[PDB]
């Protein structure tokens, strides 16, 4: 775990002693053909000791919490001739922040005690200890060591801050970040997106925290490979030629779908080969599709004035499920509003419709076309046709125009446009009650007189305009009556 050092006594500076002369004092020994320095003080006999040793001004840089490591020795208070109660076996560690170098202007009251330092190993004619303080927030700081009446040898001091390693995590890159001072107040570090990577709409953007111990803590958000690109190891390559990636996801590059042209490197979509198309609604994931073929077959059986257009889906959906049917009509020329559709005629999803109100004696032709969500792209037409004529025309209006004791003058009417079909007019009559005797005569006229009948009798008259045989339209059964003398 990287550590940045701000002050290292061992490598070596002549620090400030107070008071000067007595108290702390730089000293030297010999080892491995090399000089060894140390600040010592051994005033155990003397009743009251208050010896201060101050380190020169250390720059804080951007360090937030510093770690102080000390290596020292301590003699046993029981080994000195005096060795009275005036001998301690510990010393005190202080610090102070400032924006300028006080130089020689050392002032005890300005210092904050960090802790007392006690020997792990006491000797008789080396203890290692570490502490830390934060947060620091000024240009520089001092360290101060206080003697209270012991025999101490200070061999080493190191003050450093911990640091978080640079890394790449989820396509994001974070840089060396100074570790934080306190956990409850841990800042957040933004990461930047590797080439060809991005943060999608709208996920969390890359973040991570540098903990006191110099460790990366809680990873937030992530970067994904931009469209046209895919993740390989910890980088983003372009999609191979023949593949595509429309949205920035975690998935790999997909191969082009059906009916598409081989894509160039780093493709976000495969264009569709001539003959096929895609709708706006269509995702670039589905294959380009085609317009449908006309309905497979079409029937139109007309029960009276209504009719039943049944039909079946195209033999070729064009590769879609959004096929809708449209129905028009011929009467020549287009039908008016005269015809009623059981349902709206255009934009149908069913495969059968009932139209009604068809004036007899006219064959209409209905056309049904099938189209899908891609028909609007081409100007062709794919439809089926079916025609029907109802011959039932038309319930004649009967009424009399003359009466006698024995004869009835009967006449019927019917619009000229329909007087064409009518092959012959069948006239039927019989006395009331009688059901074993029928009187029937035919004619092309619109009037007839019934001869040789009984007086004061109601007759049943039924006229039927045949078209041509057994397929004609009957009339209301009227009731007329002879006259009395
Ligand atoms: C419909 O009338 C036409 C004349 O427009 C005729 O050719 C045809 O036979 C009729 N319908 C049928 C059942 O063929
Ligand atoms: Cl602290």
């Amino acid at each position: 775990a990287k550590e940045v050092v701000l002050l290292d006594f061992a490598a070596a500076l002549g620090w400030l002693t107070h008071p000067y002369g007595k108290g702390w004092d730089l000293m030297q020994n010999i080892m491995n053909d090399m000089p060894i320095y140390m600040y010592s003080v051994c005033n155990v006999m003397s009743g009251d000791q208050d010896n201060w040793l101050r380190t020169n001004w250390v720059y804080r840089g951007e360090a937030e919490r510093i770690f102080i490591e000390l290596k020292f020795t301590v003699r046993d208070c029981n080994s000195f001739p005096g060795g009275a109660s005036s001998c301690k076996e510990t010393f005190n560690l202080y610090y102070a922040e400032s924006d300028l170098d006080y130089g020689t202007n050392f002032q005890k009251r300005l210092f904050t005690k960090i802790d007392t330092i006690a020997p792990d190993e006491i000797t008789v004619s080396l203890n290692v200890e570490e502490r830390s303080v934060g947060p620091l927030t000024r240009k520089g700081f001092y360290l101060a060591f206080q003697d209270i009446g012991a025999c101490v040898a200070l061999l080493s001091v190191r003050v450093y801050y911990k640091k978080c390693p640079e890394l790449l995590q989820g396509l994001a890159h974070f840089p060396e970040t100074i570790a934080g001072s306190d956990a409850p107040s841990l800042a957040t570090v933004a990461g930047t997106c590797v080439d060809h990577a991005v943060v999608p709409p709208g996920g969390e953007e890359p973040r991570m925290h540098c903990a006191v111990d110099g460790e990366w803590l809680v990873p937030i958000g992530q970067c994904l490979c931009q469209a046209g690109y895919e993740k390989v190891e910890d980088a983003c390559q372009a999609c191979s030629p023949g593949f595509f990636k429309f949205e920035a996801s975690e998935s790999p590059c997909l191969e082009c779908p059906e009916h598409t042209l081989p894509s160039p490197e780093g493709a976000t979509s495969c264009e569709c080969e001539e003959g096929f198309f895609r709708a706006p609604q269509d995702p670039a994931s589905m294959p380009c599709t085609r317009p449908p073929s006309a309905p497979h077959y079409l029937t139109a059986v007309g029960m009276g004035a209504k009719v039943e257009l049944r039909w079946t889906p195209p033999q070729d959906s064009g590769g879609r499920e959004d096929i809708v049917y449209s129905v028009t009509c011929e009467q020549c020329g287009p039908c008016e509003a005269s015809v009623r559709y059981s349902e709206p005629p255009h934009g149908l999803t069913r495969t059968s419709v009932t139209v009604s109100d068809l004036e007899p004696h006219m064959n209409y032709t209905f056309t049904v076309e099938a189209r899908n969500g891609v028909s609007g792209l081409v100007t062709s037409r794919s439809f089926r046709t079916a025609s029907v004529s109802i011959n039932q025309t038309e319930p004649p209006k009967v009424r009399l125009e003359g009466r006698s004791t024995t004869s009835l003058s009967v006449s019927w009417s019917i619009p000229p446009p329909q007087q064409s079909r009518v092959w012959k007019y069948e006239v039927t009559y019989r006395k009331k009650g009688d059901s074993n005797s029928y009187n029937v005569r035919r004619t092309e006229g619109f009037s007839v007189t019934l001869d040789d009948l009984a007086p004061d009798t109601t007759y049943l008259v039924q006229v039927q305009a045949l078209t041509q045989e057994g397929q004609g339209a009957g009339s209301k059964v009227h009731e007329f009556q002879t006259l009395s003398p």
